[PDB]
């Protein structure tokens, strides 16, 4: 069988966009997965891959220690988890609200912290575990207008490395990828909605050394690699799956 | 006479180590200086170098928007905050307590967004305007059994590349520090409680390439300088004072 | 017939340790792998897993030209290229000879450069192409007189981002690995003739989160990773297989 | 005077960012020797009453005698700065071997040696700074200048590397990373372009201050990293780019 083969592997944000191609490839590797989102349609994610889906706001904490409790006794064990959902508050310091700088902050750092530790409780049960979190080259570089998401992600980062140094006793991995600018469905929507989407699409395109957009696959095939024994010596690393965005201007 | 002659200067966590010495450089280069604490001794740090105390919860929004507005009205202008207050809270993401932790993510990233806002805002009416950021090199890296501060350090890190693109066409450079081990009292009561003072603090000195701690002092000189029209070409920079500490192992 | 089956594959210093391990795990994949290196028992590392063996100082760029070109004879296509051979002289600035520093650039920086731009114009021919340059934590940080092995590998991190810009037109993803510690023959040496073996061996260990040296194979799975269409959307990335060393101090 | 007294060496001092940071120096009151290929270095020495070194930083005899002759004219060294460097145009595939060898020779070879020769000089009186000058292209690449890209990589880890080995000696080594700067070598390049109006706009529009540094803003971050005000500061790498590297 597959390189997850009965493992039990959890994935936040799985409806849709990255998470949804992360819950496909980790099912295509024979793995029982538990996605969970805000968005009801997951369910047909989850029946499409032989997983569960649990509608689950991840800004609540009674919400967060439920999803994994329900996906543990769902899968049986729990193996990965996935730190894929995450939000944006448009604006800088200036123009963002408090209230909705704050949810970004909870979602997108708090959220992955209380989750890492959930499911690093259930990970000693069998053999060694594995987290991923779905950072961005915002978290390693700022952009206009996006102080929440940029401040976050940032946070993220240096979570993955807490979270990395923290979990090695208790034989857990921990790792992040940083993707570039990925044709997402939440991508395609902003590109369609501009002025000229053409160029738009072109602009994002030409700041990458591939000069194209990611493709969801691709940002899941690194995810399996570094939730897999494959990537046994690596832990606290930040792996970009950008193209080549980061690499140069 | 000086480099911040008749210049508005805002200094959080001024009661003590970096952030006194920092009002202390500030005021010795010609600073109106309003500095805040929760801790009263601020009030003595304030008579001593001629400058304006405001004690003040950096947790709670409303004191934020209250000592800005204080201390610009008793300044008379502000053109430089430094974001210098920050807490810690023992544990790993297995450990620590979701209060704790959200009071981190407040004090550490939350106040400096929205102080860098406020001071902003009072930064336009007279010529240009800076705001330094006091990190950590736990901002960069992490250590064991602290994710609340090494992901909100973090977080700190990203914030001020956001700020910086974000105030650049306000005039406003925004820059922050990554100071190595300090010998602030912070520090000298850590090495004081270990079994073994001097080798906890020998040990901590061999990690710097200098091989001894930092005096908050050498911060200042940093802080002053990223602050100051010599460092006009300088915004977005993240300056370890550290000796050596980050540049290797 | 696997990941590689059918594809070139040519691995700078296959006679042991990394490379060693590199060769194999591509000749597993069902590669075609020519391995060159100084050491003439590199022909029984090719034997044994059924690829081409060229003896070669990497030093002299005829013998690069040599090589590449016997390789591409020998598979009949060049589809990846790993710069994995590499040489330290001991000492600071102060202390190392000019000759022997420009020695350790020419095989560090100057080789890899070469052979990436001799096998690019070979893999251009079939599909896409791949290279991987081993690097190490040491082109990320500095160690105590090591001055040319840190200032080739920094320049080799840089070259990685270089090459990947400029081969993405040609089709051809650029990648490093930054292995930590790592348990080839060249470590166990020196840890073997310390003067306490088992400290000396101990106190590397403890400098990565996972409390172990890595495994050559451990790097070489990065590698396969790094050089596979798996990673169709990673190019200029430098990836850490270094069990969190560089992650904490 | 921040400097008063103290020997201060300058690599590539004829023009540029050389030329700011002997005008710095001497501004705070430091004996300066500038070195450069260049012949218009002397008017640069002779206007801030420093020495000037014709000098072929490629040539290791040559790097000897410079670190030697200054060293006696100023009788003392207590700052380095790494400031000349070239470029060789082309990627792996276009740049020639001889080309790409002689800027890893100025670029990265002639810090390393300079920084030890100069290094045995700063024993003698109290602490000693060297700055390299790096760039952001030591941090990130370009297009088409592989040799560039590679020699300031192993710029600014050979900083770290020399920050650690010479702590010892009571000597900090940092670097700056530059983003466009407005010396004689940029206003070249654009003055050459179809536009070059829009040529600057264009480089102005990847800095977040939206202009092009001046020479003396490096000056001051140099003269920063070189004084006493930085005596906690080494292996640091600083950018003084208006937030190039900050954002994309
Ligand atoms: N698409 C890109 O270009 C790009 C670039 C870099 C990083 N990222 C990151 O990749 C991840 C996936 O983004 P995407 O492009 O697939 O976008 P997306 O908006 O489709 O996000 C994926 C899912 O997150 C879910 N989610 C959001 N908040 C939630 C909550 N409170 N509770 C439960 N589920 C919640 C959404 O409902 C959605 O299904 C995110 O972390 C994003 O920041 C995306
Ligand atoms: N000392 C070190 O070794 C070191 C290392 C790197 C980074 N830092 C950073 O440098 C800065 C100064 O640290 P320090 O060593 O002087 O320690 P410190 O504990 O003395 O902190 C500075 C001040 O912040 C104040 N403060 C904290 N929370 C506050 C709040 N809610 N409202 C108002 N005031 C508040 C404290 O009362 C204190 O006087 C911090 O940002 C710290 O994280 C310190
Ligand atoms: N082992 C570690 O801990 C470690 C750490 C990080 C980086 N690295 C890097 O990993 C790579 C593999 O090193 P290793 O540990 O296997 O050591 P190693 O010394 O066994 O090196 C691998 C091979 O390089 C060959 N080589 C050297 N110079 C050559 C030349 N001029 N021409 C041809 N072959 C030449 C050697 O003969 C040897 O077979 C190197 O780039 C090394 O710098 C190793
Ligand atoms: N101008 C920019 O935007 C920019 C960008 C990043 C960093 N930098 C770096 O700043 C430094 C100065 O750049 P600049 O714009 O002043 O350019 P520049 O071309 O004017 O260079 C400085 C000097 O170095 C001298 N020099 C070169 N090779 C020499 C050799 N072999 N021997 C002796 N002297 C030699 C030149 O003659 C020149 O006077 C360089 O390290 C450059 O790469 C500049």
């Amino acid at each position: 069988m597959g390189l997850f083969a009965g493992k039990g592997v959890l994935v936040t944000g799985g409806a849709r966009g990255i998470g949804r191609a992360i819950a496909q490839a980790f099912a295509r590797e024979g793995a029982l997965v538990a996605l969970c989102d805000l968005r009801p349609e997951g369910k047909e994610v989850a029946e499409a891959i032989g997983g569960a889906f649990f509608q689950v706001d991840l800004e609540d904490e009674r919400e967060r220690v439920r999803f994994v409790e329900e996906a543990a006794y769902a899968l049986g064990r729990v193996d990965v988890l996935v730190n894929n959902a995450a939000i944006a508050a448009p604006g800088s310091a200036l123009t963002v609200r408090l209230p909705e700088w704050r949810r970004v902050l909870e979602v997108n750092l708090t959220a992955p912290m209380h989750l890492s530790a959930l499911a690093a409780r259930e990970m000693r049960k069998p053999g060694p575990g594995a987290i991923v979190n779905v950072a961005s080259y915002l978290g390693l570089f700022a952009e206009q207008e996006n102080a929440a998401y940029n401040a976050s992600k940032g946070g993220l980062v240096n979570l993955t490395r807490s979270l990395a140094l923290d979990l090695a006793p208790l034989r857990i991995r921990v790792n992040a990828v940083a993707p570039g600018f990925i044709a997402t469905e939440a991508l395609l929507e902003l590109i369609a909605l501009s002025p000229d989407p053409e160029r738009t699409r072109r602009d994002m395109e030409d700041l990458h050394a591939l000069r194209r957009l990611g493709k969801p696959e691709e940002v899941a095939e690194a995810v399996l690699f570094l939730a897999s024994e494959k990537a046994s010596f690596i832990t606290g690393a930040i792996l970009p799956v950008d193209g080549g965005l980061t690499a140069s201007f």
